[PDB]
């Protein structure tokens, strides 16, 4: 089997990037965010405190007549932005582009955070990094991917994001018309949980290319592109008045600049990310300040490879025995 389905950036920014989810029967379309650095299949629900939804479509079991709640099964997640979410479990049946699991675990809410209250176009998460990092307790729950993998035609699923524009996740077939070149795979860890892989190096706008090794993650629910401050310096260095502001939270640039690319290895391959992929805009409505889409990943503990980074390439998360990753331009 294959499933594919078109991923809409939230808003003008590419904040985030929702999905539609088909959950239960009859169906209830939920608009999801896929999440490759997490785990947990969440939605808002007819569980969820009433004063903390705000908009968003809500999953109600109590209409699925394929709902069964999980007995005894709670979960609660928080995430590295600082959100959380929490509740309790029901499997239903849940399909994908065309892509159906039964006896998928669907995390229904009780509570969560303020963001997500706050963000009434995303109504909850689909994880797709690797089930030993689900919540679920006392029994943990597999990833939509993870429960499909069998049935898929190959064993993978594509991350196709778009620069201000609709993109596709696929799953299980690699789309050879949608990126140019050839696909360049490299190793993954999966040793903390996520899709974490070693760059070969990084070039900022026409310069030399750096080779160094910079371990990081593939995260589509993660915004900007997170690396050690040293790269980030020699970035930010190229954009004539920016600078990092504490009082904002990061880099900060004149809303004037002209971004340079930003370029990251592949094994001997070269993704090159646009300067204009790297404005965030103003960063509080009508100021000339605007927010820069690399940041340092100083006191994260890990570089992550968000969207800013994916939304340049064509990416293969290979699900096979041993995982890998690819990336191809397009």
């Amino acid at each position: 089997s294959t499933g594919s389905a078109t991923t809409t950036p939230i808003d003008s920014l590419d904040d985030a990037y929702i999905t539609p989810v088909q959950i239960g029967t009859p169906a209830q379309t939920l608009n999801l965010d896929f999440d490759t650095g997490s785990s947990d299949l969440w939605v808002f629900s007819s569980e969820t405190t009433a004063s903390e939804v705000d908009g968003q479509t809500i999953y109600t079991p109590s209409k699925s007549t394929t709902a069964k709640l999980l007995s005894g099964a709670t979960w609660s997640i928080s995430y590295g932005d600082g959100s959380s979410s929490s509740g309790d479990v029901y499997t239903d049946t849940v399909s994908v582009g065309g892509l159906t699991v039964t006896g998928q675990a669907v995390e229904s809410a009780k509570k969560v955070s303020s963001s997500f209250t706050e963000d009434s176009t995303i109504d909850g998460l689909l994880g797709l990094a690797f089930s030993t990092l689900n919540t679920v307790s006392p029994t943990q729950q597999k990833t939509f991917f993870d429960n499909a993998k069998a049935s898929l035609d190959s064993p993978v699923f594509t991350a196709d994001l778009g620069y201000h524009a609709p993109g596709t996740y696929n799953f299980g077939f690699i789309d050879t018309t949608a990126y140019t070149g050839s696909i360049t795979y490299t190793a993954v860890s999966t040793k903390q949980g996520f899709w974490e892989w070693t760059s070969t190096g990084y070039a900022v706008g026409s310069g030399t290319f750096k080779s160094t090794s910079i371990d990081g993650i593939a995260d589509t629910g993660t915004t900007l592109l997170y690396l050690p401050a040293t790269v980030v310096s020699a970035y930010w260095a190229q954009v004539s008045g920016a600078k990092s502001s504490s009082s904002v939270g990061g880099y900060v640039f004149p809303c004037s600049a002209t971004l340079p690319s930003f370029t990251f290895g592949v094994g001997s391959a070269r993704i090159v990310i646009p300067g204009d992929y790297i404005d965030f805009g103003p960063i509080s409505t009508g100021s000339s300040s605007c927010f820069g889409g690399i940041q340092s990943s100083a006191g994260i503990g890990i570089n992550i490879f968000g969207d800013v980074a994916l939304k340049a390439a064509f990416v293969v998360f290979n699900g096979a025995t041993t995982p890998t990753l690819g990336f191809a331009s397009k």
